[PDB]
């Protein structure tokens, strides 16, 4: 759908030991042109 749909594989977080998951995050918020939306990888529990 945007970049990383497949999320960033549980390998983004090869060092930690949880769960590992990637997503969308926003800065410009959107109501204004698009063009600020980045993916990153996340290990929580």
């Amino acid at each position: 759908i945007g970049s990383t749909a497949p999320t960033c594989t549980y390998n983004e977080c090869r060092g930690c030991r949880y769960k590992c998951r990637a997503e969308q995050v926003p800065v410009e918020g959107n109501d204004p042109i698009n063009s600020a939306y980045h993916y990153r990888c996340v290990c929580h529990r």
